[PDB]
């Protein structure tokens, strides 16, 4: 049915069925406090919406919990938000904490909501330790935020100091079509994606077809920390940051664009920790690198094997493409001052990237940038292999024949890369493709009743003066007295 009040549409959820629609009447709900705990069924989901979305605000001191199973929340527009600060926390449950598996969000807007710590959406364990699966997060905008910890974040663990071999279970998500611009914070301040925790934590979640468009959040654009997750088809414009396969081994990066194309801040990206992965058909084109991590496009972390910074080592980089980058395309020892020191510190043997695959990549340079291709300062002959590339332009930086013959370039056939389960996508099909279609543009993620871009930063890389003093004023508060 029809509801026009908080009170109401907390009635009405509380007696609808399998199958049920409910239409929120256009207006604003203030201090909305959302729980659905009752379950659709598969094929018969319980859908809440707006009747017209764009007309239905959630605002105030609000929650919305979707504990049971099948449900679907759509057209929602979360904004003037006001959650105590003092009872909101990251690694705590989101605006919109997702309880239950086999639920959907769709088509909606988070845009500064308000000065609360906390993601925006969130697959929460309950407290009986279930872990919520088969989730989607699809067509929704998330922009200024302006509070700490991600914008979304997939848990299959809760947080703990760690490292007992145990690891949380696949989740098997998808997050698609979503859009993400957000303004830097300080430090580790959580960024765009989070999924899982520790290294023996096992994902299966699926990242597709995202824009990211300065999300600037934090150094870390995603922190993939969870195995066999897979990202395919995400578009990261001008980002102050990198995608990360932080924690766990075996994850897979398919066709993605990685395209900085202007000169305001340095852009990423993709540092990689870890063994076993699949970096294929990405495309890297930046105009600027980031400083701080080493000026590259894809940085091979060195480190201990299997530790808090995993070795990366053992893995396949094909068909992918490294255009005009000002920077290196390939770092293969970044930040590894930093990292000896942890491994000392730790007792840990400090290693170096080896045992990499590298075959039909494309590296091109024409610009007036200063940058060889390569930057290995543990090279060691034979550690790893090199076939199939092609690479003019600029010095190597490192001792490999390279073809030169840019005419001659063709990705390479790769047949034997097992799929994930619980995904389905051919990556031996799509690797062999190579590189495919182009950057994804604001109306091709965007809610189907949402025409112009919420917030100010991505267009701007500017907050209002409004929601410029909410920000300095959260991260005063988050800082030394």
């Amino acid at each position: 049915q029809v509801v026009a009040s908080n009170e109401t549409l907390y009635q009405v959820v509380k007696e609808v069925k399998p199958g049920g629609l409910v239409q929120i009447a256009d207006g604003t709900y203030k201090d909305v406090q959302l729980i659905v705990s009752n379950s659709g069924k598969s094929g018969l989901p319980i859908t809440i919406k707006a009747l017209n979305p764009g007309k239905v605000f959630f605002t105030g001191d609000a929650k919305v919990e979707l504990r049971g199973e099948h449900l679907i929340l759509e057209g929602i527009w979360f904004k003037d938000g006001n959650r105590a600060i003092q009872a909101w926390k990251s690694h705590g449950p989101g605006l919109v904490a997702i309880y239950g598996s086999y639920n959907r969000i769709t088509a909606c807007v988070f845009d500064c909501f308000d000065e609360a710590n906390s993601a925006y959406i969130t697959t929460s364990l309950t407290e009986d330790g279930k872990v919520p699966q088969h989730c989607r997060i699809d067509h929704c905008s998330f922009t200024d935020k302006i509070t700490f910890d991600q914008v979304i974040n997939l848990n299959n663990t809760a947080r703990a100091i760690k490292d007992g071999s145990v690891g949380g279970p696949g989740m098997y998500h998808r997050v698609d079509h979503c859009f993400f611009s957000n303004p830097q914070k300080p430090g580790n301040a959580g960024g765009g994606i989070r999924i899982g925790y520790y290294r023996n934590d096992i994902g299966r979640c699926l990242v597709d077809s995202n824009l990211f468009m300065r999300q600037d959040s934090e150094a870390e654009i995603i922190t993939s920390k969870s195995q066999e997750n897979v990202y395919y088809g995400n578009t990261y414009l001008n980002c102050q940051g990198t995608m990360n396969f932080r924690h766990g081994d075996h994850q897979v990066a398919i066709n993605n664009f990685y395209i900085g194309n202007d000169q305001r801040f340095g852009y990423g990206g993709m540092f990689v920790w870890g063994s076993r992965h699949v970096i294929a058909c990405n495309y890297f084109e930046l105009s600027e690198t980031i400083k701080s991590r080493g000026n590259a496009a894809l940085y091979l972390n060195p480190g201990a094997m299997a530790s808090e910074h995993a070795l990366a080592f053992d893995m396949l980089i094909a068909n992918n493409a490294f255009i005009n980058v000002n920077g290196y395309a390939i770092h293969f020892n970044p930040l590894d001052e930093r990292r000896k020191e942890y491994c000392a510190a730790n007792r840990l043997k400090f290693e170096t990237p080896h045992q990499l695959m590298l075959k039909g990549n494309l590296f091109f340079k024409d610009k007036p940038y200063v940058y060889p291709f390569f930057k290995d300062d543990y090279f060691i002959a034979g550690k790893n292999s090199w076939t199939g590339n092609v690479a003019l332009g600029v010095e190597k930086g490192i001792p490999v024949n390279i073809s030169a013959n840019r005419s001659a370039y063709k990705p390479v056939k790769i047949k034997d890369i097992q799929p994930i389960e619980g995904i389905a996508l051919d990556l031996n099909a799509l690797i062999s493709k190579g590189i495919t279609g182009k950057p994804l543009s604001w109306d091709e993620v965007r809610p189907y009743w949402l025409k112009e871009m919420p917030g100010t930063y991505a267009l701007t890389a500017r907050l209002s003066a409004d929601r410029a003093a909410k920000f300095k004023a959260v991260i005063k508060r988050n800082k030394e007295h």
